[PDB]
């Protein structure tokens, strides 16, 4: 009974009311829906930052450079938060997103099979120039929030040119939210060497029958802007459409 246009209004309203410029696009089978207060976002080009971990791991899981057990160890060294300054499986790296663990990965890959990889993923721009361990976080790499639905429905739907247990291994250290039967699968990413700073939020829902809805928010962060606000505004769109 509720019209697009309230629908519509109200998803918009979100991003408003946290002060920001953003977009959220939802995938329904082939289908993408963009909502929000900045729709030219859609098409727009920005870095992934940390969404690439979901690429970074499957890329380190399938060419052996790490297992799902595996611990690696903080080397000692200070790090911008205490929580980092720890041992972590990839897992564990994925859900508190410690670069340093990404990085000692994308390091393991190199340079040489990092950009073969990219490039037969075919991820955003698809360019990861001469640095292996910072190429998603200050460029030349860069997607759009369309792109990003749509690898994270190829990866919901184990589509990615990967190995079935890769894509397994790698989604099941993205579960965030379990949300009454529905469970919601994501990756956050905060542009902070870039100007101005983007934020993301990509993933999926696995609704208790087994529907998978993908998809992708895309916003820019703001000074003081707290990180829940990309979570905060996603459960409420995807509530307020009825994905949860
Ligand atoms: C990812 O974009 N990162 C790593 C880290 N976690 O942020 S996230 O939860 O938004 O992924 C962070 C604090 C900042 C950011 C970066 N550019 O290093
Ligand atoms: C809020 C945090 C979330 C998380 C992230 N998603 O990047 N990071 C940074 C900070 N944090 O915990 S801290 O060590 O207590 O600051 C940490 O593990």
């Amino acid at each position: 009974h509720i019209s697009s246009q309230q629908h519509e209004k109200a998803i918009k309203s979100y991003f408003d009311e946290a002060q920001t410029q953003g977009v959220i696009i939802i995938k329904e089978g082939k289908n993408l829906s963009t909502y929000g207060n900045a729709l030219a976002r859609a098409n727009k080009e920005y870095v992934p930052a940390s969404t690439f971990k979901m690429l970074n791991a499957l890329i380190g899981l399938e060419n052996h450079k790490a297992t799902t057990n595996e611990i690696f160890k903080w080397d000692g060294k200070k790090r911008t938060y205490p929580m980092w300054e720890k041992d972590m499986t990839l897992g564990e790296a994925m859900a508190l997103s410690a670069v340093p663990v990404y990085q000692e990965l994308a390091r393991r890959t190199g340079l040489e099979l990092m950009q073969k990889e990219v490039k037969r993923v075919n991820f955003g721009n698809t360019n990861i120039g001469t640095q292996v361990d910072n190429f998603w976080l200050v460029g030349p790499l860069k997607i759009t929030p369309v792109q990003e639905v749509n690898f994270a429905d190829d990866l919901a739907h184990n589509r990615l040119p990967f190995k079935l247990e890769t894509q397994e291994e790698v989604k099941k250290m993205l579960l965030i939210k379990e949300v009454n039967g529905s469970k919601i699968y994501a990756k956050s990413g905060w542009g902070m060497g870039v100007t101005p700073q983007v934020g993301w939020l990509t993933g999926w829902v696995e609704q208790a029958n087994g529907k998978k809805i993908p998809f992708s928010l895309n916003l820019e962060m703001k000074e003081g802007m707290s990180g829940s606000i990309r979570n905060e505004i996603t459960y409420k769109s995807l509530e307020n459409l009825g994905i949860i």
